[PDB]
């Protein structure tokens, strides 16, 4: 599966950095 971190790494990429994963990767 994707890690959080790799997850995290695509959003933060594709821009999809929202919610949980805005916290994440800080967008």
């Amino acid at each position: 599966g994707l890690p959080r971190k790799i997850l995290c790494a695509i959003a933060k990429k594709k821009g999809k950095c929202k919610g949980a994963l805005k916290l994440v990767c800080k967008c």
